[PDB]
C-alpha cells in the first residue's frame, strides 16, 4: 500500500520469451493444421535459440568482474537452453524433439529472486511437512482402506480394490470432488463426515505452514535488503538502538524509472519518501532537485494536505516510502527529529520556489 | 465486536439501484416471454437512466467547491452511465443494446470506498504476485505437459494435445474438480498427489498474500482515519507520544442516525463510547445530553454492571468506542487519568438524575 | 495445549436432545417403513416435548433472581419449543407436522455460548462484508456475464441466457466444481484462468476476515473473563500495572469435576496451576488438600522433573493452568516472586508429606 | 529459512517398513494376478513381522533405565504389531488376514514425535470445535432441510427424503462438488449463494482454529527445547531477564551428521551459528576445531562478506543457528557483547590460520 513498484520489475528478456517461445509449441501438437505456418514458429525455437544462444557466450565470457562467484544456479540452464533443443534436433528427427519444450521452463525460473526466497524455507519446517504427510499418508491408507470393505461385493467394477479406493480419498480429502464412482451404501457415505472435516484441517494446517513463516521470511525480506539504504541517510547518526527493528519492517524500498511521476500536484498527501540514490524533478519555478540521501512530503504529512510538487523520477532513482503513522511513529518517537522536519515544512516553503 | 454501525452503510441510491436495474436485463434474454412486462422493465432503464441522468448535471455543476479537486474516478461513470446505454439505443437496435446493462456494474463500485483500499495494496505486492503467477504458470504447463506424455495414445479425443491437458490441469489444482475427462492409467494418475498437494500450497501462499497485508492495510484503514477525532477530545493534553499507537489499533469510529439506540438501560456492561460530534439521549429525569466531545460506560465498567442510561442517538452522531480491556489499559496505563474517570464515577452518578 | 477440559462441556440435557430428538424425524420421511416404529418415536417428540414441556414452567416460574435481567434470548425457542409443535399437530393433521423438527435447531443454540461471541463481531466487520460481498456480487456478474456473449448459439439448452451463467459462476469461483455443463469453445474456457485466481484471493480475503478479528474476540475472550480470578490470589498485591496484560493473554481457566484427575504423580512436569476456588487431593501421606486460591507445580517446573504428586480433583474446582514459558516469564519478570516460590520449593517439599 | 536439518529426520527403520509394508497388501489384493510374487510379498509381512519382532523382545528387555517411565504410548503397538497378524494368520486362514495390515500404519505414528504436538492442542480448544462442530450440524440440516420442502415431487429418485438432501449439503458445503444429483427448480437453486458463503467461512474460522494455536504450540515447541542449550553458552551469565523470549522464538536447534558441509567457504555470508556440542571442520591450515559451546559467521557477519572457513560436520554436532537482524537485535541490544565479537572478528582472524 506504500511502494511505487516501477521500471519493468518482469524486464529481462531472458525471463520474457519462454512465454511466446512455449505457445509455440500447440500448433505443431495439432493434427489438421497446415504445414506453412507450422515450421514458421520452429524459427521462434531458433530465434530463442540463437537468441539466448547470442546472450550465451557471453555469459560464458565469465571473467568478468572474475574474484570471487557462486553462480552454478545461473548458469545451470543456459548450458542446457541449446543443448537439450540441440540433442533433440537430431537423435529425435520426428517432430517431437520439441517436446524438449519442456526445457526452457526454468528460464524464467533462472532470473527468478523470490524462488531462492521460497526454497529458503522449506529447508526449515519440512520437518513438519514430513510429520503432516506422513500424516497425510497415515489418514489416506487409515481411510482408504475402510472402502474396500465394503463395495468390493456390489461395486467391483469400481471399488474391487484398495488402490481404486485410494484414489476416492484424497479426491474426497483434497476439497477437490471429481465425480467418476460414488457409493451407495449407507455406511461408506457416512464415512465422509469426518473427511472433509479432515482435509480441510489438514491443509488447514499444511498449506498454512507455508504462509506461516514465509511470511516471516517475506517480512524477513524487507530488513535484510533494507538494512541497506540506513547510512547513506545523512540524518541517521542519532537514532537509537532498538528504534530501526520497528521501522524497517514497514520501509519498503523499489525503483522507479526514468521520466515517470513520483507524486504528482495536487493528490491528497498520503505518504512522503527517503530518497537515497538517483535525482527528482521536483516541479518548482526552481527544481529543487534533491539527488542521493533525501526526502519529501512531510510539507502534505504534518499540514495534512494534498502534494506540494509534481515530483518525477527525473533520473532512475532508488526508492524508499512510508505513510504517516510510521512517520507520526517517529514524530511521537523524538523530538530531536520533529526540529528539523518542522524546520523543513518551513525551509522547503521558501526553497520550493527559490533555489 | 466494539462498534455500532448504523445509518444505512449500504446508503446512495445511486449505488443501489443496479441491483435492481440489472434485474431487469433477465426477462429480455428468454424466450417464451410475454411481451407486456418484457418493456415494462425498459422503462426502468430508462428510470435509472434518467434518475442517475437526474444525478449527472447536478454533478456536472462542478463549480461547488471548486478549488482543488481529482474527481476523475467518480465521473468517469457518470458519463458513460447515461451514454453507453443511449449510443446503444440506435445502432443496436435489436433487443441486445440491454447487453450495455454491463455498465452500471462500476456504478455501485463508484462510490464504494474500501475499493481503493484493495487496490491500493496491489502496487505493492504483485511483485510476489507475478513471481507466483509466473511460478503459477511454471507449475501449470511443468505438470500440464506430464500428460500428453500418456494419454495420447489411447485417449486422443480428451487428451490428443497438449492444452486440453492443460485445461485438466488447474481445475485438477485450483481446488475444483470439474469431472469431464480423466485419466485410466496409472502413472498419470499417480501425479495428482502433488497436485492438490502443491495448489492448496500455492494458493496455501497466494491467497494468503492478499489477507496478509491487506489486513495491515485495513488494521491501517483505522489509523489513517483515526488519528482524526483525537484532539477533539479537551482530555488528550497528557498522553504521551508512544501511547496512542497502542491505542487507534483498537478504537473504530462509526457513526449513529438520529433517533436510535446507543445503549439500552440494563443491558449488560460491555462496552464505553467516546463522543466527538453529535448529541445523544441520555435517559434520567434531567437528560444529560453530552454534545461533541464526551464519554460514558465508566459507570458500569469500573463498576462492572448493566447500564446506567437508555442512551439514545439523539442526533447523528460520529462515534467512537470502546471494550474494557483496551479501557483497562488505559487505567493501567496511568494513574494520571483513573481519578478523573473515579470522579466521574461519582459525578455521573450524581450528575446523572441532576442536571 | 495448556488446559483440563472436563466436566461435559456439551452439558445440558435441553442441548442434547434435539441430536437424537431430530434424527427421529427421518424414518417418517420414507417410504417402504412400517408404521411400528413409525410413530414409536412420534413418543420421543413427545417426550422431548414434554421433557422441555417440564423444564419450562420451572423457567417461567422467572420470579428467581428476579432483580434486573435480560432474558429475551434465553426465553426465545422455549415458548416455540412447545407451541410449534402443538400447533403443528392439529391443524397440519397430516404427519408432516413432524417437518416442525426443525424447531428445536435453536435449542442447541440457546445455551450455546461462543454463539454470542459469534454474532459479536459481524457487527463491526460487516462494513467489509457488505463491499466485499457488493464486490463479490460485481466480480459474479461482471464475468458471469462474459459467458452468454459467446454459447448461446451452440449451447442454447445450458447457456441460452444469463441466470444460467451466473449459475456456472460461483460454483466455478467459489472453489466447487459441480460439473454438469461446461464449455466447448476456446476463449470462454479461457475466462476460467481468472476465476479460480480470483475467488480464492476472494475468499482468501473474505473468509479470513472472520478467522481475523474474531480471533482477537476468542483471544479477547480469555481476558474479559479472566480479569477476574486475578484479585482472589492473595499474592497479587505486588505486580505492576502492564503485567497482567502479558499474562492473560496465555492463563486459561476451566474447571474440572470431583474425583477426576489433575496431575498424576510421575507423569513429565509440563505444566503448573493456579487454583482459585475448589479443592484438590494432593496424594501424600498427609494431603495438603489446598482449596480456593493456591497452586502447584513449581517444584517440577523450576527443577525440570515429573509430577510430585497425584493431584486428583476432590472438588469442582475452577482451574487455571500455565506453561513454563510465561511462568519463567514471570520468573524472568521480577526477583520479589521468584523468592517465594523458592522457599515453595523448600516448603512444599516439607510440606508435602507433612500436614 | 535459518536452519540446517539433516541426519535423516525420518530415520527409525521401525518408521520406514510400513510404508514399503504396506504396499505389499495391494498385489494380494488384485484379480488376474500369479501366484508367483503373490506370496513372495508374504515373507516381507515376515520379515517386517519378524524384523519388528526382533526389536520387539530388545523393548520388553525394559530392564534399561528402569526407573520411572511413562511408556505405555510407546509400547501399545510393538504389542499388537506382532499379534494382531498372528491371530489373523489363522483364524483368518483365508488370505484376507493381510486386511491386518491395517496395522501398522501406526507404527511411523509410533516413533512420530510432532503427533503428541497434534494432539496437545486438541485438548484446549476442541471447546470451540464442538461449538462450531454443532454449529456445522446447526447448518447443515438448517439447510439440508430446505431442499426436501421442494424436489421431493418431481426428484423423489434423487430427493426424495432429507437424508439424501444431507448428503447434497456438506457436499455443496465443504468446497467439494462431486456432481451426481443436482436442482433444476430456482428456489432450490438460489439457496446455495449463501451456502459456499457460509461453508468457506466456516471453514474460514474452523480449520483456521487449527493453526491458529498451532502455530503458537509450534513457535512454543522451539522455546520449550530451547530454553535449554542455554547455559552450555560460557558466555550467557550476562543476558538480562526479558531478553532471552526475544531470542528464543528465533533460535531453532538441528542437529548434523558427522562429514556433512556447514558452511563451505566462498558462499555469500547469510547467517551464524552457535555450537553447544559436538566438532567441527574449520577448514584453515590449522583447523580451528571448536567443540561443544562455540560460534561462527561473525567474520561474515559484521563485514558483509562471503564465508571465511569450509566449516564441516567433523562430529555430530547439536547445532543452533541465527540470521544476521536476530544478530544484528543482539548487536542493536547491547554493547557488552559487540566489543568481544567484534575482538573476535580480530582474534578469528588471526586464529583461523594459526591455532
Ligand atoms: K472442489
Ligand atoms: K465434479
Amino acid at each position: 500500500m506504500s511502494v511505487l513498484p516501477f521500471l519493468r520489475i518482469y524486464a529481462p528478456l531472458n525471463a520474457v520469451l519462454a512465454a511466446p517461445g512455449l505457445l509455440a509449441v500447440a500448433a505443431l501438437t495439432i493434427p489438421d493444421m497446415s504445414g506453412r505456418s507450422r515450421l514458421a514458429l520452429a524459427a521462434l525455437l531458433a530465434v530463442i535459440w540463437g537468441a539466448y544462444l547470442l546472450q550465451l557466450a557471453a555469459t560464458l565470457l565469465k571473467r568478468r568482474a572474475g574474484v570471487v562467484r557462486d553462480r552454478t544456479p545461473k548458469i545451470a540452464i543456459d548450458v542446457l537452453a541449446v543443448l537439450v533443443p540441440l540433442a533433440a534436433f537430431l537423435l529425435d528427427g520426428s517432430p517431437d524433439w520439441s517436446l524438449y519444450c519442456a526445457v526452457w521452463l526454468l528460464k524464467p525460473l533462472r532470473d527468478s529472486t523470490f524462488f531462492p526466497v521460497l526454497g529458503r524455507v522449506l529447508a526449515n519446517e519440512a520437518r513438519n511437512l514430513i510429520g503432516v504427510t506422513t500424516l497425510f499418508g497415515v489418514v489416506l491408507f487409515a481411510v482408504a482402506l475402510a472402502a474396500y470393505v465394503i463395495e468390493r461385493d456390489i461395486q467391483p467394477e469400481k471399488f474391487g480394490s484398495i488402490p481404486q479406493a485410494m484414489w476416492w480419498a484424497v479426491v474426497t480429502l483434497s476439497t477437490t470432488g471429481y465425480g467418476d464412482t460414488i457409493p451407495q451404501s449407507f455406511a461408506g457415505r457416512v464415512l465422509a463426515g469426518a473427511v472433509m472435516m479432515s482435509g480441510i484441517g489438514i491443509f488447514g494446517l499444511w498449506a498454512g505452514i507455508l504462509a506461516t513463516g514465509f511470511y516471516q521470511e517475506v517480512r524477513r525480506g524487507d530488513f535484510v535488503r533494507n538494512w541497506q539504504l540506513v547510512a547513506a541517510v545523512p540524518l541517521f547518526q542519532k537514532l537509537g538502538p532498538a528504534v530501526l527493528v520497528e521501522i524497517v519492517r514497514a520501509l519498503r524500498a523499489r525503483t522507479v524509472p526514468a521520466g515517470a511521476v513520483i507524486c504528482r500536484i495536487g493528490e491528497p498527501g498520503d505518504r512522503m519518501f527517503f530518497v537515497v540514490e538517483g535525482s527528482v524533478s521536483v516541479a518548482t519555478p526552481n527544481p529543487v532537485e534533491l539527488g542521493p540521501g533525501a526526502f519529501f512530503g512531510e510539507m502534505a504529512l504534518i499540514s495534512g494536505e494534498p502534494r506540494s510538487a509534481t515530483v518525477s523520477a527525473a533520473t532512475t532513482v532508488s526508492l524508499l516510502s512510508l505513510h504517516s503513522a510510521d512517520f507520526q511513529m517517529l514524530c511521537s518517537s523524538s523530538p530531536e527529529i520533529a526540529e528539523i522536519f518542522r524546520k523543513t515544512a518551513l525551509e522547503r516553503r521558501g526553497a520550493a520556489a527559490s533555489a
